[PDB]
């Protein structure tokens, strides 16, 4: 099939976006503190870039930006802003390695000349970014980055900002704009409706090579593509490429790191490291399929810094549950007031209760 | 454009499977009263058929399957045997609906019509899957179809048992399904790499008729396509449809009854229900995006039982935290027992996801 010939599923960029959609998020109030401890850890971890909220935003935003390209982390860093140029002339004076314009759908085309070329002019990479993409038209859009195209910018960007968009649809739209620009494309996918992974796997399919995440998924509403729930798809897809690429056994620590800080528990059901992801009913409730549980495990636990799937037969409870659980995730322990606390006190308890420890 | 004469985005039906799917969650443990209380749930919420758990699988599974069939529910009762004549012999006489011959991948065609044939002459529903359709080979799954509609089967049934399946390969196989085949179809999806929901998505896009859920996605490992989350989509899809045919308001009471059930919380970022879902940030965070947050309202919160977005300018904290959720969920409220929890958990530092955890005690 040529058309896998543009397919970027093991070849793409990450641009973590915990620290601009993340701040999105209804309880997420970071302070610099803890903004730098994330973006640390976003750079051990491996991904590429890492996107800040708009210095415009406030004065803690200008610090905060500033204070983030001071690092010398290796990700490059990002921020976005209006297609204006005072919001350019602070953007670029930040440090940034990077700088989105954004607009909402002829007046824009040479507005945005002037602030496109302004960035370039101070050899920093520019972006070109509309926003509710999927709700605009089509023809328009699509005229648009053909125009800031010739202009000359580094990569366009798509956005289901509001969690309409379908898989053949993304595609549709992300084949024809790779046949539209010469440039990179990033995309931005929200969850509303449980699209968001399977938008940014077609997506990349299209030919699309940067895809946004964030820890968790968190962000506005329900959120935008997960960063772990995006490494598990683009794992089963290619696993030496994602394995080599990123460090998967420190995601658990960069969640819990976002977890606390947000005040959220982890979730059961979350991808790779919810208390259910490596789990199978054993007994006869397995029956309800046919080949054994074990015959199904497209991710591999030692991949992801867990040592099994557990083996459910009966309801673990007390200690029973903790030491299961513990041992799933490496933790070496202590073993005391766990099974103390556990008993003046459900089931992501197991994982609140056990996430002060490292493996 | 042709295409889209086989969509059945706006006419399909949902197997409910957290009788049957949900027994395999790490947590589940069913007794008969709870199965009980949770089909009946199902059938008020509006669901046109429930799955259970094979009555081979145990005795007590085939005593649950016999109750739940003397309910006298709307719903359609459905399960599932191996492809085997003394499993049909059992399933039949419980009194369901339907049978699923399920097989795994010229012997097959011969058994599986024995067993087809004899479900039929007793007035059941009879249906024909293969579990891990999307590692299997697909002329020979594609042939063992064909043959299994010429015999004669009301539906036939793709599993993605593995959940390695990607949105554009499940829309390609359902297509080519739908015209190898004259029968319904029904999927079921796992959720291992994020597509359980779009998958099914794209199946019903392609032809298929029936699609699984459980609530919660509740299942083996992190589980298949969550019955509010599928709503959510199709929702989205075609309002009208969903609002009418399903009791969107109870989705909430549906989820906290197997979430108390299986011992869960339900996940701050959980589809429709969750706290966060119905949430716009307020304040210099907002500025991240170009337009107001509330341009940005997908799913309008009076058709879920919901009053309103909350708009967070700052943390939400204590009694406000409360209230602020209690309104959106439309409680009316009992503030001096939940008075009485909160200084129960002092017992530990409280966080964001206990404001839903100690209100799921009150109803709208
Ligand atoms: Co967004
Ligand atoms: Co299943
Ligand atoms: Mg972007
Ligand atoms: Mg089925």
């Amino acid at each position: 099939n040529p058309s896998d010939f543009l397919s970027r599923v093991n070849n793409f960029s990450i641009i973590e976006s915990t620290l601009r959609e993340g701040e999105q998020f209804a309880n997420a109030f970071f302070d610099t503190e803890k903004k730098i401890q994330i973006a640390k850890a976003l750079d051990n971890f491996g991904v590429d870039y890492i996107e800040l909220t708009s210095p415009v935003a406030s004065e803690q935003s200008r610090q905060d930006c500033e204070a983030i390209c001071k690092l010398g982390l290796k990700c490059k860093i990002l921020t976005h802003i209006r297609c204006h140029m005072d919001d350019a002339r602070v953007a670029v004076e930040t440090g940034v390695d990077g700088v989105d314009v954004v607009i909402g759908t002829t007046y824009i085309i040479d507005s945005a000349t002037e602030v496109i070329n302004f960035v370039k002019s101070k050899g920093i990479e520019v972006r070109f970014s509309s926003e509710d993409s999927f709700r605009s038209d089509l023809v328009d859009l699509l005229s648009l980055y053909k125009a800031v195209d010739k202009i000359g910018v580094n990569r366009v960007g798509i956005a289901d900002t509001v969690g309409c968009a379908t898989p053949r649809q993304v595609y549709d739209l992300i084949r024809t704009l790779r046949g539209v620009v010469s440039c990179d494309i990033e995309c931005h996918f929200h969850n509303d409706t449980g699209m968001a992974i399977a938008n940014a796997y077609c997506a990349l399919e299209a030919g699309a090579t940067h895809i946004d995440t964030s820890i968790l998924g968190i962000g506005e509403r329900n959120g935008i593509t997960p960063l772990g729930a995006l490494l598990a798809r683009m794992y089963v897809t290619d696993r030496e490429y994602i394995t080599h690429k990123y460090k998967l056994n420190q995601l658990r620590e960069l969640e819990n790191l976002v977890a606390d800080a947000v005040e959220v528990q982890i979730p059961f059901n979350n991808y790779i490291t919810g208390m259910c992801a490596f789990t199978h009913k054993a007994g006869i409730h397995a029956k309800a399929i046919l080949a054994n549980p074990s015959t199904y495990e497209i991710l591999k636990p030692e991949d992801f810094g867990m040592s099994r799937y557990v083996h459910v037969g009966s309801r673990l409870t007390g200690w029973n549950a903790i030491k299961s659980r513990a041992e799933q995730l490496n933790l070496h322990l202590q073993a005391k007031e766990l099974t103390v606390r556990i008993k003046k006190l459900a089931m992501d308890d197991v994982d609140r209760v056990l996430r002060e420890y490292h493996a």
